[PDB]
């Protein structure tokens, strides 16, 4: 389909886009045969991804490159496509399946999303002339490793003690492992974008890959870097089970994985209650995590004391 | 990159979309280490396509997934897509390199590529309402294979007296049979566009996968086929190098390749001699192929018999 932007109600639209993947993650989804919301975390990386920039999710489109595959592989990765496309508010506006034996083994398959968006020359994101030293750090809640740091996540599974098919670990859902990894992304296009037109957000980062450390001094101001404290958000149990197997350094944990924040805004002290209150009211989760601070430029204080397991508590 | 649709000077576009890959013409590039216009294979790829929807290229992004390669190749590839950009003119505004062991063998890679273009509400195409039986179908010259076909193309190569290295078969260049084999696809959106801006075009369909058979049926009324002769155009010899060696049928060459023919006009019979005269002027190469008739939907008459080899001809 083409798009119209009049019919959408656009007067002066800037268009965003961006690409994105799936990364490993896809590997667990293979091995479990568990493919249902692999379309999700697809999806979601990528609107999320141009939300970054100010912008409404607008269309979607997919490049769905695989070896032979199941016949249910194939629909359950393309009906999570289109479920997600329909979750997100954007609208799935093509795709192609490329099937190459001669490229991927049996079972194998890779994702490329595209999304567009758009919003007023005004909307835009982010406002590096706005951002300043005691600015507040709002984190968003992850609904867990969403879909980076997956080539580790094997790693450590390969070797430990528990299979894919096992029980999920202690305080991780009546579910086995490979369940609670797949699980999908957060998409944060359609819970999130009036909060980013209340005009008081002077920056939004999706924490992707990189994690914390990567993606945060995006938008920041170059002279500014950010101290977050661990403390001050929940981290999902999963990362501590890993933390726990791999023998993890803080470093290793901030650089790799989102830790329980799946995307940061940067708002003024004088408006951070009502940020949060808007959050709270679309149905989402958040915490001050940290602050804008004079200038390692992204600081996590207590990361591995906040989510290591007391031994002694059953 | 965010793109200012005002600022291009539309004022009231419709957007067109398109997600292409090159298949399996990537085993070549890899094989061979060429890789230096695999990106143009990519980027015309993306950009004919939503040519055919009447829509002028505004950008384009790229997913690069990829075993672990060597840099000079990871480079090469890079370049050869901005390159290919700057042919076609349109910006690159973003990409993704995603490097991952577990997914891919050393040395080999994957891309999915994602074209944006408008034009305006009354610039779209086809124009199905206008198209009826004695129309004029217009070939538009391929370099070669393009980017489809290439599954068979390998095949024939692996069981041949030929290797990627040997010296390319009579009358295809002095370069390698590698070189030939990897010959980029056109990109037609910068030439042609002025030519399906003329208001005289009915249709344009790209000639991708399916060959001409599957192709040309997407852009006719339900109602009506198309009648081509292969005599009618040049075929380049590279089509016939490969039917002799597989020893293909008419049908499996026009289901499979382009055999010369990278795209077609729809015309009325009034408008041929400036469309045609239009197509030379902007440089391209161009025949009347066939007609529109009543109603196999599209018949390929003369297609063996036209590029077979005289075996008393040196």
């Amino acid at each position: 389909g083409l798009f119209d932007l009049k019919a959408a109600g656009f007067k002066d639209p800037l268009l965003a886009s961006g690409t994105d993947g799936v990364g490993t993650k896809l590997k667990i989804a293979q091995l479990c045969n568990k493919h249902d919301t692999i379309g999700q975390d697809l999806v979601a990386m990528c609107v999320n991804d141009i939300l970054a920039q100010g912008a409404e999710p607008l269309f979607f489109l997919d490049y769905f490159s695989c070896g032979k595959l199941d016949l249910s592989v194939t629909e359950a990765v393309v009906a999570g496509i289109a479920k997600a496309c329909g979750k997100a508010g954007c609208a799935l506006l093509g795709g192609e399946t490329a099937e190459m034996p001669d490229m991927y083994p049996p079972g194998e398959y890779d994702l490329a999303g595209f999304a567009v968006g758009a919003m007023e020359r005004d909307q835009k994101l982010p406002h590096l002339e706005r951002i300043t030293e005691g600015d507040v750090v709002v984190g968003i809640a992850s609904s867990g490793l969403h879909s980076n740091g997956f080539s580790l996540v094997r790693k450590i599974v390969a070797k430990s003690s528990l299979q894919y098919s096992s029980p999920a670990p202690d305080g991780c859902g009546d579910q086995t492992l490979g369940d609670l990894l797949l699980t999908p992304t957060r998409i944060y296009s359609h819970s999130l974008l009036p909060v980013l037109r209340s005009g008081h957000v002077k920056a939004f980062a999706h924490i992707t890959g990189g994690g914390l450390l990567e993606n945060i001094p995006r938008v920041l101001p170059e002279k500014l870097g950010v101290d977050l404290d661990a403390q001050t958000w929940r981290i999902p149990r999963v990362f501590s089970w890993l933390q726990q197997e791999g023998h993890l350094s803080e470093e290793e944990m901030a650089r790799t994985f989102n830790c329980g924040v799946g995307a940061v805004l940067v708002v003024s002290k004088e408006q951070t209650e009502q940020i949060l209150r808007g959050i709270q009211q679309h149905k989402e989760e958040a915490w001050v995590i940290g602050s804008v601070v004079a200038r390692p430029r992204v600081k996590v204080k207590n990361l591995i004391e906040s989510m290591q397991i007391n031994g002694s508590v059953l």
